[PDB]
């Protein structure tokens, strides 16, 4: 077979040029978040928290995974901790991720409540718990779920490890139960599920509240040519009853209010018309709704449309990036299922091992991307320091 330093020194080198692109993408996500306190809110801590663990990847996971490569002689729980510090840095990238979705579906279901609900001083603490949790779950082998009792001592006496050593290589010590059942399905997949079903329902809060708008619209519109070509109080009476409940929907910024506030009491003037059976009085009444619509409701929509629009396009950017932590985490978790429920498979060769893992370090290199082409206020705050400060 070919020396394995040949394909051991492409590996090192991607590793290498990973680790690199890693660090400088996040390390100016977090510079354009100090920069611009247009970018600091809640769901941005999230995103340094996040753009953290990936840099965390480059100075530390990259080189653990380079040394681990080598399956150099260790103390088992020394070679535990560099086997499993990546999957501190994984899982806290879970829990950010999280943490953006949740924080949008509050933004959308509960506009009015949510800078009250969501500071950033509960954002910072929740921030905290995560990377604690992430410690507990990542480093659980550490407290005994280990193959550290079952040393490989063919591998031990070929490699040359003293007492208390074995050969440091990550299916030799980390059990691919722990890493299936616990990590795979209850840490990673569960928490991707539930990210789906939350950006779901983020689309499906989007597009009643956007159908809602478009309906109280339509019932303001319809009622007005039911009112014109109308034939007795009755008739303008009921249309009008209609408008009102949608005007009063639509409704739930001083010029915003004057708006509803005029259309309301031109509503209610035509009504007490109506009561009184002065049917053409309550029509004419009726007829100067019109310029109240084009002057101010209009406006309300269309502004209302727009920020609905924004936060589709918004949640939209932040699911691309969740899509892209399964795309680049899901083949090696794929793998290890094969491992471990088949033992009549032959184990994945070790070249397709590397590339999984070359890949989910790539993770750590795409958000910066996703940023700058889909987030304007990103875009336009690197291009500030790139110019300003290169
Ligand atoms: C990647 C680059 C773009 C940026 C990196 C930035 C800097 C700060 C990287 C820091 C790297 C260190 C944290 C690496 C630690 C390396 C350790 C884990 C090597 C362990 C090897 C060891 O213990 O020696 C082997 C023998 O002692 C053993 O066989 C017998 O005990
Ligand atoms: C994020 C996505 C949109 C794009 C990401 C791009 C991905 C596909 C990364 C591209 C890199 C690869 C084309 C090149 C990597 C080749 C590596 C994995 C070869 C590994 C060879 C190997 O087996 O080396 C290790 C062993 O030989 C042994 O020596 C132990 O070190
Ligand atoms: C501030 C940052 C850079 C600190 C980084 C400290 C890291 C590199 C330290 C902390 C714990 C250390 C490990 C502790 C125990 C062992 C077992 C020993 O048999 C081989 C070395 C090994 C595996 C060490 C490698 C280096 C290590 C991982
Ligand atoms: C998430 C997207 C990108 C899909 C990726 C699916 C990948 C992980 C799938 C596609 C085909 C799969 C391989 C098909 C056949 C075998 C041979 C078996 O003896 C070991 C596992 C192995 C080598 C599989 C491992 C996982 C695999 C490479
Ligand atoms: C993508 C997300 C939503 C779903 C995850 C699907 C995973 C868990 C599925 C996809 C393909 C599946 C594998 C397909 C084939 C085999 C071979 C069989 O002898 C043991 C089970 C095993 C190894 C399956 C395990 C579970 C598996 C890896
Ligand atoms: N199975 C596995 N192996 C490795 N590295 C060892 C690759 C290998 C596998 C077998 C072998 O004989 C020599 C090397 N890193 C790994 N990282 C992960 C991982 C992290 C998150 C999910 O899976 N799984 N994983
Ligand atoms: C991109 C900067 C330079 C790239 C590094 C060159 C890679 C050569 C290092 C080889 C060291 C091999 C150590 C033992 C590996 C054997 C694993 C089975
Ligand atoms: C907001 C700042 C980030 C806070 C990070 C602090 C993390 C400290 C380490 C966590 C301790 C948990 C220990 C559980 C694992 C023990 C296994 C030996
Ligand atoms: C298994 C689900 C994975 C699906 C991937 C979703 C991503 C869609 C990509 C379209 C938008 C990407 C924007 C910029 C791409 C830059 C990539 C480096
Ligand atoms: C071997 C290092 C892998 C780095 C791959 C990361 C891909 C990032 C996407 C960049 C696309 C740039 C397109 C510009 C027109
Ligand atoms: C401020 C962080 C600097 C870290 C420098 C440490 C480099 C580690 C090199 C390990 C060499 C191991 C030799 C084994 C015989
Ligand atoms: C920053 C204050 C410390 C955070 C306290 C975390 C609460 C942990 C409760 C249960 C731990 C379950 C860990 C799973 C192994
Ligand atoms: C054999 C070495 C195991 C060392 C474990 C000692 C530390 C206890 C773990 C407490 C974790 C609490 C974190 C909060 C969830
Ligand atoms: C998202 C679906 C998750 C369920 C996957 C469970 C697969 C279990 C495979 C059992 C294989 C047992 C092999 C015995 C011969
Ligand atoms: C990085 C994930 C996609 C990898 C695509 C490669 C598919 C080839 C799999 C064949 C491996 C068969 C070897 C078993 C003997
Ligand atoms: C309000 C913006 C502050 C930016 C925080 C920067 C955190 C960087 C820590 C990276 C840790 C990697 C070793
Ligand atoms: C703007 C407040 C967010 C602070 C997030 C910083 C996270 C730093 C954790 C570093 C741990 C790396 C090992
Ligand atoms: C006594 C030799 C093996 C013990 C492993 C210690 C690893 C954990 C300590 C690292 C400290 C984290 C910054
Ligand atoms: C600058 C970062 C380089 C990565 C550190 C390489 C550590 C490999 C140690 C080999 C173990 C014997
Ligand atoms: C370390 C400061 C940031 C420098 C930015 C240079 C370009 C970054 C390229 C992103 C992969
Ligand atoms: C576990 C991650 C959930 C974080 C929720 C976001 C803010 C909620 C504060 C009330
Ligand atoms: C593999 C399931 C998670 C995918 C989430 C992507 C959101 C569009
Ligand atoms: C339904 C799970 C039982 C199969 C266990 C496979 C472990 C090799
Ligand atoms: C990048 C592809 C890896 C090499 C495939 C075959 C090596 C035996
Ligand atoms: C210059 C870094 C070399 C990688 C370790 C063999
Ligand atoms: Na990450």
């Amino acid at each position: 077979g070919a020396p394995p330093i040949m394909g051991s020194s492409v590996y090192i080198t991607v590793e290498l040029a990973i680790a690199v692109l890693a660090i400088l993408g996040n390390v100016l996500v977090c510079w354009a978040v100090w920069l611009n306190s247009n970018l600091q809110n809640v769901t941005n801590y999230f995103v340094v928290s996040l753009a953290a663990a990936d840099i965390a990847v480059g100075v530390l996971a990259i080189p653990f995974a380079i040394t681990i490569s080598t399956g150099f002689c260790a103390a088992c729980h020394g070679c535990l901790f560099i086997a499993c510090f990546v999957l501190v840095l994984t899982q806290s990238s879970i829990f950010s991720l999280l943490a953006i979705a949740i924080d949008r579906y509050i933004a959308i279901r509960i506009p009015l409540r949510y800078n009250g609900l969501v500071t950033g001083t509960r954002a910072k603490g929740i921030i905290a718990i995560c990377w604690v949790l992430s410690f507990a779950i990542g480093l659980t082998p550490m407290l005994g779920w280990n193959n550290c009792g079952q040393p490989k001592e063919g591998k031990n006496h070929s490699q040359g490890c003293g007492e208390g050593q074995v050969a440091c290589l990550f299916e030799d010590v980390v059990p691919m139960n722990y890493m299936v059942y616990f990590n795979f399905f209850a840490c990673v997949l569960v928490p991707l599920l539930l990210m789906l079903g939350v950006y779901l329902r983020i689309f499906l809060a989007a597009r009643r509240q956007l159908a809602d708008l478009e309906d109280n619209w339509e019932t303001l519109n319809d009622n007005l040519k039911v009112i014109e070509k109308a034939d007795n109080a009755a008739q303008v009476k009921d249309a009008l009853t209609k408008m009102r409940a949608a005007a009063l929907d639509a409704q739930k910024m001083k010029d915003f209010r004057h708006g509803f506030d005029i259309l309301v009491g031109q509503i209610d003037d035509a009504l007490k018309l109506a009561n009184e059976g002065k049917v053409k009085e309550a029509q004419a009444a009726a007829e100067q709704l019109k310029t109240t619509r084009n002057a101010y409701i209009q406006k309300y929509l269309e502004r209302a449309r727009s920020t609905l629009q924004k936060e589709v396009h918004a949640a939209k950017s932040l699911a691309i990036i969740v899509g892209l932590f399964a795309l680049c985490w899901l083949p090696l978790h794929i793998i290890n299922c094969f491992t471990f429920f088949c033992p009549d498979c032959s184990h994945a060769p070790l070249w397709l091992m590397y590339l999984a893992i070359v890949l989910s370090h790539t993770n750590s290199v795409v958000n910066p991307f996703i940023y700058a082409y889909r987030i304007r206020e990103f875009r336009q705050t690197f291009r500030k320091i790139i110019r300003s400060h290169v």
